[PDB]
């Protein structure tokens, strides 16, 4: 017997122990999220990449 509270990341299909640092498991699951390299802005899964291209791009076409 013994606490099965392993975090399981929806982006995903893997499990992390139940001693896992949960700050960890922000970035694990944000991570798999759609970030800006030009800003550092983050976008869910849920979001539409034409957006985010938009807004990534938008970095491309200004210094
Ligand atoms: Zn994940
Ligand atoms: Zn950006």
């Amino acid at each position: 017997s013994s606490f099965d509270v392993h975090k399981k990341c929806p982006l995903c299909e893997l499990m992390f122990p139940p001693n896992y640092d949960q700050s960890k498991f922000e970035e694990h699951v944000e991570s798999h999220w759609k970030v800006c390299p030009m800003c550092s802005e983050q976008f869910p899964p849920d979001y539409d990449q034409q957006v985010f291209e938009r807004h990534v791009q938008t970095h491309f076409d200004q210094n």
